[PDB]
């Protein structure tokens, strides 16, 4: 079967030092918590608020080890006045056998409020 | 196999009530249409058109039954001079046996027009 | 299993013309390099930088041959200054035994600078 992992954060300014910092301790949470091998990996879609403009979220993958073939797209999420601000979200497609309740979704920084 | 089911309504006013009533609605419909369980769906993308900022409408899924474990996140669709303004879609990927030509997308309100 | 197919292009102006040309032409090429038939296509993600609004790049799906019942939908990319300019991506999600470092993923026009 295919299960979708979730994952949130958020950063303090707009920076590529700090996106990619951010970004990067997200995907490795995620990784960790559900145990993910890159070939399992059916695609990767991330999103960012739009108040983050410094750099695409997705290079930070780059640092990851063996994640070179996993397709990667960013899109724009939704404004919504009075939501989190300067966030950066993860929705990983994964194959796996683990029931959809056991999935570790991971909410770190100022997203933890989403969990 | 995995299939995606698309769904498609509009709103009025720019409000909570309106946008969790009609996103409700959209969602029980193709629930109702696909005989869908939430243990099959893997994910859920939720977009609005950039004129929507009330609310996610992703928390609207708080109200079916069985459906905390799914992953949903919301995303903004393109802006095209000329489209349809005001609307939610939705992009439920699932795991099903009903074929391609089958699967019962789901068309409401101002949005019946891309039917 | 199931495995993403990306794909990515550019256009130079903001018209409907171009930018149905040139996504139908993406199309194409990815269904050409992969050997994509429409009943394995689970679902299809189309995204465009915020600088076009011209046209819905999925309206050129409808020239394709037996891509009727595939649900597709468009999302706005995120704004990422000095990012890739007037650019059309693809997420096509679809089956196929082919292992993740042997998908052909495309990337044309302006777009090659992604490769």
């Amino acid at each position: 079967m295919i299960r979708g992992i979730r994952g949130a954060t958020t950063v303090e300014r707009d920076t590529e030092e700090e996106i990619l910092q951010k970004t990067k301790q997200l995907l490795e949470k995620i990784i960790e918590e559900n145990h993910t091998k890159p070939e399992d990996v059916v695609q990767m879609l991330l999103s960012a608020t739009p108040d983050l403009h410094a750099v695409f979220p997705a290079k930070a993958v780059r640092e990851l080890s063996g994640w070179q073939y996993v397709p990667v797209t960013c899109m724009q999420e939704m404004d919504v006045t009075g939501g989190l601000k300067k966030s950066i979200k993860v929705m990983m497609t994964v194959q796996t056998d683990v029931p959809q309740d056991q999935i570790r979704h991971v909410y770190l920084e100022k997203a933890v409020v989403l969990r």
